[PDB]
């Protein structure tokens, strides 16, 4: 596995012109501290779309060198592009990457069978772990278990990010790929009902907030502590939900910084939460003791 | 709880002029060998929709008299005209059912708002456990979380039959309704998810052809063997999808026919599978060592 | 054709016991003054779910002997169960319908394939024009064009009342089944863009308040005066879409009263609007003339 | 208006290593000489997503240039990076361009809110008519007709294209914006049905291959010539669904390709049809007089 139990899916710390380097590197070692399982760098929970290709890469390369080889670090590096795709990925392999965080087209999208093509250009292009990324809510696009099936065969491509929300096409997933290819959750309110199907783990925004209960909730599934890793999951549903009131990350970073974290501003077309959706995360996060 | 884990959605046999008394009979006892933990009697796997008033109280009386309090017995009482669900669920309580399967209106429908009516002016009328049976893709409605929550506080509410398919949704129920609604998974290829988030069981099409897979899969799963429980669910995941290949319980009752159940044939609107579909099913079938 | 322009899916009007049949005969004369081009009774939005079979039967004979051949009358007589769709079908033929409003199967549901036995046991029964209708948000079950396309063949089955709201949809049913069948807009907010691909009139709920503005527009459309038909579609949008704010018939019920047509209550599971939608619907109402 | 009627999303015919000019301009002179109405010039249909800036920005300068004022031409200049959107749009006004075509964001999605200020920022850097594109099934959002209100106030926002296929949808936009927005059908199987709603004409995937078809339709339903127009519509479905039965743009590249019209491959992650659908699109190219 290129992890097991908890990747956050780290936001990017934004300054008024560019990247907060300084936050970022808090951000690292408190997630290190906290024993949050991997980063994952430049996700869409770390706006990579509204960052510039320098700054994509000036951040990736950070959290790679900042972590220093102590856990994981995965970027993403995947386009709609193939040709964009291919070259984000070889670079990122080229500063020490440990896996690539590859999502399906989306916009352009296109068929199962151009999808084969796409991650098989990707892949041949690179020696490095593969996650594919699979995101049908905001692509418009679902690779299906069968395209999977046939995908899992690939040298590099080992693993799937599945955030569908569908619980019954990642059982048919886990059925037809079985130990050729690794589930991570790609939801946070799923955590449970992915690890009991075979999953090993999620790609949280979560744990942005409370990186302690992901990676815990994780281990203890995983270790057979089934009902304690079902209370953490219950408990912080609420909270979770509320993380997902408007598109994320606007809530997650609306949080942080009524957590006191100071990272910053979000890039447009993002912006600030409306009010009403601004209490509701306020009441969720003063419950579960985060102001 | 009224039961914990398999509670088979058992097939009503057909003759050609009314039911098979002799065959279910015959089904009844082998669910009860079996291992079976309850029988859930004219719900939608069993046509109820296609039996008339009489034939619907005949079956249900006989179910319930053969059973004679070896194991609990639920019978399908719900319709979308509240009155009816009122008449018929008083009738089922005088002879002695243990628990009643009240669908939520489909097709008329309303709002959720007429939902938390509907369902006090049946439990209302009843001094008999009731679970709710919510299926969205049937009767184009949902009841939600917060619906659910409402009536949970009603003293024969106890449980849902969950087959939104949706599994954030169950989740939310869990983490909203805690330890004042059971929930049982009302889809087979989602066991282990529901039963992870905290569910008890299932109210079970696979039950029809595999009870003793169905009832371990649950045992093993609520006893913290869940590893063993995992393997079950994958291992049927392929014939469970090839008995949802065409509208339930047109497949179930194929393949029971393909066992040598002898179990009749389906009424209209259901008919014969189409001959695509059927070969995918016995391939199914051939390859779970069922014919 | 069955009839042209606008057929008014009529409300039953309920008294605390059973039928209001002299405020049934006073809508059915407003009806024939106001230019409603037929009746549709017991549809749903005349709540025949919740109606025994005797009200049912007395409403749709008191409907016909009252119009006594001045309009076309149609009769919902479909239900989701084949035996009893041929017996009230039959029935309505033999008291002189002129038409059967016969909806697919829903909740028990059945593939394309049983649709076509469904229609056709239904259709050979008959010897009375038939109505397929169609309506997936209600049924969870969507008839294709290509069953259509065979279905249309019979000889009793010519038309469709088409509420899918896919317009995509529409059109392939009109290029495939050509002058073969008839369709009617099954949703009022869809009138223009339905008779603008070939249809040739609406069942409406609409026409309960403004019976005159329903038959004017489609009779403007049909003439070729598409403008003016495009302007009562427009000046009237937001009076539809707050008639179907909640579970039609509850808020057109709740309208009617508003006028002060004295129409009752509606049965359960249907009930009364909440609040704020109650608000926007008086508004709409009242900016449209109504109140 | 920018324009009235068939506005063609021109394909980008590719050579091996970029772009074919030569069969461009071969392109335009046809679609002014069949009556073509505009050009939207590297929309999705052009494939701008596997396009370098360089080649984007020479594509869109060469058709400007190329048609030199003969008809409109609108260049499609949004992205999901709304710093990007802007720098594009500025630079298309700069060499010329009529309209710009300026999809929502997608994949990083963002609230209604958001949108708002996103076209609004694009807006306030130009001075040329703005036409939003939605396209649900493509971005994974909406933008409904309450954010269109508000947006159509701006002085350069004019129109949108459409492509959610909901005409219920369509009807709101229109009822509620009135005069002060144009509506362009994105769907060719639903001219017809926009126009009739008072759309003013389609940006348009046929028109690639039967420009003459698409401008009629149009020109003769605007002009009150209803009948003739809805043939046309219905006589080209089958062929306009099979430009559709893979993503777009690969069926009407692979037809344009059957029509011997050479312009070139597809780039990934686009690619060649698979056998059944090409040979479906084949059959649909020959009963309609293409090859
Ligand atoms: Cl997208
Ligand atoms: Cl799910
Ligand atoms: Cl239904
Ligand atoms: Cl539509
Ligand atoms: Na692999
Ligand atoms: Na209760
Ligand atoms: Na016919
Ligand atoms: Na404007």
């Amino acid at each position: 596995s290129i992890f097991k139990g908890s990747g956050v899916a780290i936001i990017t710390p934004f300054t008024n012109t560019g990247v907060d380097f300084d936050k970022l590197s808090e951000l690292i070692e408190w997630h290190i501290k906290s024993k949050t399982d991997a980063i994952i760098v430049c996700g869409t929970t770390g706006e990579a779309t509204t960052m510039t290709e320098t700054e994509r890469k000036e951040t990736i390369k950070f959290v790679i060198d900042k972590v220093n080889k102590r856990i994981p670090v995965i970027a993403g590096t995947g386009s709609n592009n193939t040709a964009a795709s291919i070259a984000m990925s070889k670079w990122a392999e080229s500063i020490g990457v440990d896996g690539l965080l590859v999502i399906t087209p989306y916009y352009n999208k296109t068929t199962q069978k151009g999808l084969v093509k796409h991650f098989k250009a990707v892949s041949d292009a690179v020696s490095t772990p593969i996650i594919i990324y699979n995101v049908p809510g905001r692509t418009g696009l679902n690779i299906t278990p069968g395209t999977l099936k046939e995908l899992c065969e690939d040298k590099n491509i080992v693993a799937v990010k599945e955030a569908s929300g569908n619980i019954s096409q990642i059982a048919q997933i886990k059925a037809l790929c079985g130990d050729k290819l690794d589930i991570y959750s790609g939801n946070d309110d799923q955590i449970i009902p992915i690890l009991a199907l075979g999953g090993i783990g999620v790609i949280s925004v979560l744990a942005n907030v409370i990186p302690e209960d992901v990676h815990n909730m994780c281990e203890l599934y995983l270790n057979g502590k089934v009902n304690e890793a079902l209370k953490i999951q219950l408990d912080s549903l609420a909270l979770t939900n509320a993380l997902f009131i408007e598109t994320n990350p606007i809530p997650v970073k609306t949080a942080m910084n009524l957590m006191n974290m100071k990272v910053g501003d979000l890039r447009l077309p993002l912006c600030e939460m409306n009010e009403n959706n601004l209490e509701i995360l306020k009441k969720e996060l003063k419950a579960y003791n985060l102001m």
